[PDB]
């Protein structure tokens, strides 16, 4: 590419990599939405908050394409594998997975953001630390916190838990 | 100081002492504003409210060393102690603590006060009164109140009183 | 804490340290903002100018507490040692000493910096940056501009160069 | 006076003795603005500060009579002195002049205040806390600062003292 420039195959290979977690993470995520839109779920505040992570985790995996060409590197998109459960239990349970989920994906920016260091690149460490990086934690911190209140209810009723949560926290 | 009229050494003491412990009764407030955004105690507006009280607490600090220097007197600041805890337990127990500071302070003007009146200075007493002593019967009046409240809602469920009142009387 | 990830206890450690440096800084600028405002120094804008900074470090610090939480890290407060001096002698023996005070702070944020850097850890250097970094720059610039104006000035009268200055620059 | 309900001869007669007192300065205030307009004098904003000074006085002196009607006494003026000088040297003695004379009044309100107090007339103690007292120290810290300021720059140049001063700080 005649616009390449200071961009290591390795970057290259660890962006496409990660566009491809961005979509399986979305893919995640519509399906809790659509879990908690069940008639016999019937939670619309869970449903609206994970519909708005996926629709964020698919914006960063079309940055990330778009990052990849305005450097110069080829796009190369692989199947995008199912999510691990179709039915989520419930709020609780959903909360907890997603904490996982996005610590792992923060994990793969960080393990990439390791690599452009290592390669020297500053102009990719600066794309990944924001708003990368900086959205991961503050997405972090967000569901910790959703877990934390939603466990003192559940405590009491599990039942009475989400509903309430759903309307108070999630409304 | 070619300003200072019937302004007792007693009185410029008590001021430079009493902006000290407002300092303390700041920190302390922020202490708890702080306890209260973790992410395993998650109650925002609990640590919106203590926040409050510490900027309030700070102002009135502010205030004192204003005072003392438009009577003459010399402002002479002290080292502020941290807060007794780093950890306040629930919303209950730091509710129950915030009206015994509450009460330590109120005390605290009102000893200032007599000094004021035994000497005779009548520009003294009349800044003391308000906003000073009106404000900490206000705040001691709703601490209690918010007190009262979460107790009924204790006995039935802490997890759930503490995220409800959170919601509804702090939000 | 469920939320931490990535999250050095020497970071954590450097972070509960700098929001002490933090604090003392800003009871350093309120003790010369007082200073300015006594009777027989009366520079009202010199006085504006420091209570100003004293806010600004104030501020840092309360950000600093909140990165802590957001992080999943503990926040331990200490005493806050009083201001080195209560007469700060003048204007520009109190610049020259504010100019001292971010230095030293600079220094602190760069350390910090420094210890995230060799913890491998692109969230905290990245906040570190922008904007602490940034303002404690752009202020030892402010500081030494304002230094060389008043120095100037000095040669001639002292006492019309803090008159003049404080109307001039500071106003 | 059908009116007439815990008011004390004392404190009927201290009333009359402060309203001559009020109308004597304003007297005073007012020399002293001609002054500063004599086109040999020719420092436009000393007379303007002397003159919003006498207005003040002047209305200070209207709402003790007003005070004195209210409560069922009855006013008696007596004749208003002259001021002890008509040549007032230079800004720094008028303005030193004038703190003393504030200062005297000052007493003068104190005294008064204790004849309430000792006989027990809250009405009248509140009365003159506010706006009296207070003012009386407002005026007394501004005009402290003022000679402060211009005595800075006494010590370059009078003449330059007063022309810059009249201009930064009373323009």
């Amino acid at each position: 590419s005649q616009v390449r420039q200071n961009f290591h195959q390795d970057c290259e290979a660890g962006l496409n990599r990660t566009v491809n977690l961005k979509f399986h993470s979305s893919y995640v995520y519509l399906s809790m939405a659509s879990y908690f839109n069940r008639d016999d779920v019937a939670l619309s505040n869970f449903a609206k908050f994970f519909r708005e992570r996926s629709e964020e985790e698919k914006e960063h995996a079309e940055k990330l394409i778009e990052y990849q060409n305005q450097r110069g590197g080829r796009v190369f998109l692989q199947s995008v594998e199912k999510p691990e459960r179709d039915d989520w239990a419930n709020g609780l349970e959903a909360l907890q997975t997603a904490l996982k989920l996005q610590k792992s994906v923060n994990q793969a920016l960080l393990d990439l953001h390791a690599v452009a260091a290592d390669k020297s690149d500053p102009h990719m460490t600066d794309f990944l630390e924001s708003p990368y990086l900086s959205e991961s934690v503050e997405t972090i911190k967000k569901l910790g916190d959703h877990i934390t209140s939603l466990k003192k209810l559940w405590s009491s009723h599990p039942g009475m838990a989400e509903y309430l949560f759903n309307k108070h926290t999630l409304g």
